[PDB]
Formats: structure tokens, C-alpha cells, sequence
């Protein structure tokens, strides 16, 4: 009488990652939301779906709620409610270390790649600088996709982008990274929140309770600075 | 260009106090909005107000925005639009220490004192207890009436009634104890926020992500654990 | 399991105020032996005395430790041990607002009101300005005898002079005030510090470390800021 | 003008580390002593020595204050006088990744390396494990010792243990580290200090005064957080 099913995508690090149906997820989106089901006294259950799943997983109720670095915006908010931001939500262009782009302004002209279901794709078109939008629906396609050069950078999460490059390879101290940022991070949307149906807003409002009563003890802080 | 009227109350410890101008304002909410302005790059000007006479004067223009212990609620939600809140709203019945009300139960029949302009008036009619309604628009009137027993008790924000229930004052060790709070604290609202006009929502989402990034960087943390 | 007894004096805010037998003692002396005792691991019970009565006390073995705004002095150390100085000592000149001392250098032939025990009576002698010592068991009786025709002026620890200075009413600016400082402050002694026997130099030395871990982590300073 | 000549020691991270002759010094006992040295108005020359070096440096006048990870001990006080300790002192066991070592008890019987001058050979004895111990006059020379077989284990400064694990190598991302800690640090002596000779206890005392100073306006923390 007190348990709730929290849906989640499958590949996104540093928020997330899925390795399976036996065996359990980790990154800040899990550890956060677990954290807040123990406030809540419920017990906490992740369904991991492809990022652009998540959207219909949620109307459709298959899920409670739903947690993959989801960026406020005006256009879900028009089918979805949104729980208080717990994170600044900023992007970055990344590519790879080999590319002739360096400068936010070599972008011009470029083919970018993007998440689909995010709202990276206009972001890069608002920009008007003669770019071309590849939708990837998954992460692992998209970075795959700047490797073979199929696209000239991506348009990412800032911190998913930094992870990427402190993370490939793993030595990267010794054999050199395979990434580079281009440009400074980018704000977008007001922030990553807990989204929900629009009729679940007495559970938002407990959750925006406990959200409040973490940055206050000090529990908020602790997680945030384990991992950015 | 970046300069801000901010228009706060009078006398509303520890959110905020107007002493003249020996030290002119001081408290939670100056340190905040302050600490805001640095990271907004804006001069910050504050324009101490009985805290009645606020509503009118954000709506007339007179200053750009207003911080004084305001309770997001949807009747405000109306006419005004709010920042993130910054902190868990929660009211609090506070009593003269030698009061024949023992307990929360004993909070029916009974004159509620409460602060004009607040979601109080109404939080009491709700509980319906048959409790009368006394409007005071000045906390220190409220505080003498309690004591003079033209109420029977006060309806206030938690952080205020804690603050009067360890100074009364300075040591109400002479007989008695002066106040004592009356039940736990009760939730009200969707938090203490930063409130404006509708049309000023880009202002309202620059100080929303410099919320977020004082949440980040321990800034408010520091500043919160300072005062609670 | 040290189990501590903890000698502080009765009344000389901002450092220790003993409020009658209610809500115990509060103040920078409390709090700080508090939170050492806390990092101790040792419980904390404070004894309260009339400032002199301290020095017999702890001879006596009474109480286990004493803070009191407590000088280390060569004198002093001749019968007692301090721990490592929590803070400079630093003595200063008051009277009422009133008086017809204006300068440091009015100073001299009059009636100076100082709290028996301190060292203070020893710093008046010393300066060699003809001024008698008037010596007072209790702070509040000193202060009271500025406008009692009992003594011109008071040469009290500097915090606490500039407390009863910045006090008086709750707002000074809107009513006045009562009392001003008389010339710079002093410098005396090597600290306030805790003080013990002689034989309890173990207890000392584990005190000190604290005193620097505290001092390391950012705990010392938190506290010093509240209060000063 | 007032000129104070500071001896130091050559190389002891994260202390002190003096790359050459017309090469600067850098470390934490530098940057506390040059701050020290501004509030006494005093200009500030370092003089690097070997470790062992500084005692009767000091005792012959070459210098007017020795700053050098140096530890108050009943030994010294009986030859030199101490400031107050800006710094807890501990040391701690360590020996290279691939020793069989790896607790306490496994010290039994081994040989360990210690820096001629300091405490810690005293302190090897005292715990009466039936150990010899190896002086060296370097800590280089006792590190490469070390590495070279020729002592089993290494007794030095906490810090420094912590900082030759935070950098040995530097490209280490998986090659491992090259030492390992063996036990928790041990609690030695009153802190870490500022030595001078018996008859400058005048210069000490304004020291000690600036130190009470430094603490309560921040600048020690400041400092002490951008090392430790």
C-alpha cells in the first residue's frame, strides 16, 4: 500500500544506467529518487524504457513517475507536471578530439546529433547557424554515430558530456581522450525535474516537500557533490 | 543595467527586520535575496513594507519584486507568480505560557489571532473549529493582543513563533515563560518563495537557476543552517 | 565515559547567561564546551557560580573544568593550567552615554567598577591614573552601579562591553541608547581560555586537539561568527 | 625596517618543497608564515635546511623562527619555546604497495625508516613492536630507502604519508599507487608549531595573538581548506 514503480532510461550516465532486468541500476537519478521513496516510506522499484519511451510509459500509467534527467520545458509541461527542479539543466556540444571544430563557432554548417525526445533538436536549429538534426534513440547509437562520423558533434547533457570525456577511454591521463567540449555549457529549459501525470499532483507536492527538507539537511548537497 | 527594488516587511523575525536604519534590514530573507542579487549581478535595494501594503505595491510597480516569508498558494498563484521556493512553509499556534489551552485540542471556541495578508485567516475557517478570526497588520500588535488576551492564540510561520518561544524579551525567566507553542507544525502552502507580477517571469527564471546553483554549491545550505 | 562537570559563571553575556533554573545556560562559553565535550565523547553537566566562586570551585574539585571567559594570565597560571586560548582577550572601558567622560583620557581620579576575580583590577592599578577599584560580585550590579552614583566608569571584557552596548532596548536608533565604550580596547592576558588544575594536564591536552580540529574543519569558525 | 629570516626545511609536501636556489618555496608552512609575517609587518626570507639541521641553526641564532611541520614535544619545550599549534599533529605507518605489511601487528620485528630531527623515532620505540630504527636525513633519501629495501616501513607526518599517495605516480589511472598505508594516523605531540629560542617569547606571544587573529577572520581556514 505503499510502493511505487519509477520509470527511468536505460543509458544516460552519470544519471543512470541499465544493466539488465537482474541486476540493479545506478547513477544520481537512482540514488536521488531512491533516497526520496525512503522519505515518502515507500519502497522504491525502477522500470527502465528507452529515453522517447518514457513519455507514453507514463500516460499510459505504467509507471507512477518518471526520472531520466527530464528537462522542464513549456511544451511537456502541456501534458505533464513537473516536480521542483533538483538540478540545473544545461547542455554541451561535444565531439571528437580529432575534429577540426574547436570553437563554438565552427559548428556552422555542421551535422549534430541529438537525443531524440529531448528537447536538444531545437535548441540546435533555434541557433539558425546551417545545421542538420540527426534523432538518435539511443545514447549508444548517437556516440557511435560521432565515432563513425556520421554526425560532427552531438548536443548533449553537460554532465553526460563531461563523463564521456573523463571517462573514454579509461586512461584517457595516459592515452589521451577520444572526446573534447566545444564552447561552453549551454542553458536550457528550467531545470531536471521529477515528471508526472497532471492528476498526480498530491504525490509532486509531497515530493517537492522532501525535496525541500534534503536541501536542508544537508543529504541534497552530499549526493549532488558525489557527483559533480 | 541590472538594478533591484526589492520591497520586504517591517517586522517578521528571523525572515526579516526593519529597525529603522541603525543597521536598517536584517535577517533570512535579506541575506537571501542579497546573496541572489551578487549572483545576478544586480544592485540590490530593499523597500521595508507592512507587510499588508506589499501585495498592492508589487502590483502597482512600486518594486520590481517582494520577499517576505510568502507562502506560494493557489490564491496567490491568481494575481502573482512565484520563484522556487526557498524553503518549507509551515505555521505554527503559539499561546501566553500561562493559557488555559493545554493542547491542539483545546483550539475550538476560541479567538485566533493572525497576521493581515497571510494564508492564516483562511488555514483556521478550514480547520473549522469554531474558532473567530482577529486580522492584526502588524506582528507586534498580534503579540500584544495575545498577551493582553484579546485572542485566545496566534496562527504564525513556524520559524517566526520558535524565534518569539526563545526571546520575550530577553529572559522571561520572571515568572512564567512569556509564549509556548501549541501542536507540531502544521504544513501549509507549497513553500516560502520569491514573489512578482506575471509578465516578470524572465526574471523569475534567472533567480530559479541561481536557486538551483546555491543549492549546488552549499551556498544555501551555509546560509540556511546559519538562521534554522 | 569522561562524565564532565563543567564550572561557567552566571551572567556575562554574550559568553554565558544563566537564565534561572529554565532553559539552562546559553552563550559562546556554552556552546563551544558543548561541542567539545560532544567531540570528547564525554557527557557535559554545567555547575553555575558567582565568578569568583569558580577559582575555589575548581581547587576545591568541584567541577572538573571551568570557562568563564577566563584570561590566561601569568598569575593564574601559578595555581592553574589553560588549554590552548579559544579566542584573544581583550578588556574595555564603559559608562553611560551620559557621562562627562568622553575620552580615554578623562580617565583618571575616578571610580572604576570591575567584576572581582578578573584581572582587570590588577590592569586599572597598573595603568597608573590614580583611579580607584571598586570591586563587584556581579556583572548586573556593575552596570547598575554606572547609574547609581557608584562607580564613573567599568573596565569589563571587550564583547561584553560592546553587548551591553549594541543593547538596550530592542532597538536602539528608535528609543536610544544607554551605554558607550570608552577608548580602543585593551589588550590583557595571552586568551580566554578553559582552565583546569595542574594535575589534569591529560584532559587539557585532549581539549586542545579538538579545539584544533574544530578550528580545521570550519566548526570554530561557524560558532565565533554567530556569536562575534 | 623589521626583518624576520624563517628556517625552513627542503622538502617535506605538503608543507614545504624548495625547488632550488634562485627557485621559489612553496607549501602550507610557507604561505601560514608569509601571512603571519604581513600582519607583523615584518618582511619574510626563507632559509631551507635539512630537517636536522634547523635545531641548531635555530640555536645559533641563523634564523629568528623555525616553521617546518615541527611538533611540540616535552623534549624540545626543555630547549626552544612553541607558538600556539596552527595544526594537529599525527603521523602515520607506510610502506611500499607490494610489502607483505599490511596492520599493525605485521610491524613486529621490522625496520623502520624515520626523518633524523623529528619525534618519530621516539615514538617507534614507545609502541614496542622490537623494532630498529633507520635515521634519514632526507626524505627522499628515506623514501628511496624504502623502495630499495633497505627499511621495511616508513613512521612520517600524516599529510605527507596522504600526499605521496595522491601522486605517486601521476599516471596512475590504473598502474596503481606505489605505497600503502599501514594502520589509522597516531596521535603525537601538541601540534605542529613555530619554534624560536627560549628568550623570544615577546615575538612568539604577537604570533600567537595573529594566529587567534587569522582563525577568527577566516584566512586560517581559508588557507588550511585549499591544502587539507
Amino acid at each position: 500500500s505503499l510502493n511505487l514503480t519509477i520509470g527511468t532510461s536505460k543509458f544516460n550516465p552519470p544519471f543512470e544506467v541499465w544493466s539488465g532486468n537482474n541486476s540493479s541500476l545506478y547513477g544520481f537519478d537512482i540514488d536521488l529518487m531512491q533516497e526520496i521513496c525512503r522519505r515518502l516510506h515507500a519502497t522504491c522499484t525502477f522500470e527502465a524504457y528507452i529515453f522517447d519511451d518514457l513519455f507514453p510509459a507514463l500516460k499510459n500509467r505504467e509507471v507512477d513517475l518518471v526520472i531520466a534527467s527530464m528537462i522542464i520545458t513549456d511544451e511537456r509541461k502541456k501534458h505533464f507536471i513537473f516536480s521542483l527542479p533538483y538540478m540545473e539543466s544545461n547542455s554541451q556540444y561535444i565531439t571528437t578530439v580529432d575534429s577540426k571544430i574547436s570553437t563554438f563557432d565552427d559548428l556552422h554548417g555542421k551535422k549534430i546529433g541529438v537525443r531524440k525526445g529531448t528537447p536538444y533538436a531545437r535548441q540546435v536549429l533555434s541557433e539558425n547557424r546551417n545545421n542538420q538534426v540527426i534523432f538518435y534513440e539511443l545514447i549508444q547509437d548517437m556516440l557511435l554515430g560521432l565515432s563513425n562520423n556520421q554526425v560532427d558533434a552531438s548536443l548533449m547533457d553537460y554532465e553526460a558530456a563531461k563523463y564521456w570525456m573523463a571517462s573514454e577511454p579509461y586512461a584517457y591521463k595516459l592515452i589521451g581522450k577520444k572526446y573534447k567540449l566545444i564552447g561552453k555549457k549551454i542553458s536550457i529549459g528550467e531545470g531536471y525535474s521529477i515528471m508526472a501525470n497532471p492528476d498526480q499532483f498530491v504525490l509532486i507536492k509531497k515530493i517537492n516537500k522532501i525535496l525541500l527538507e534534503m536541501e536542508a539537511d544537508g543529504t541534497y548537497l552530499r549526493l549532488y557533490s558525489e557527483y559533480f
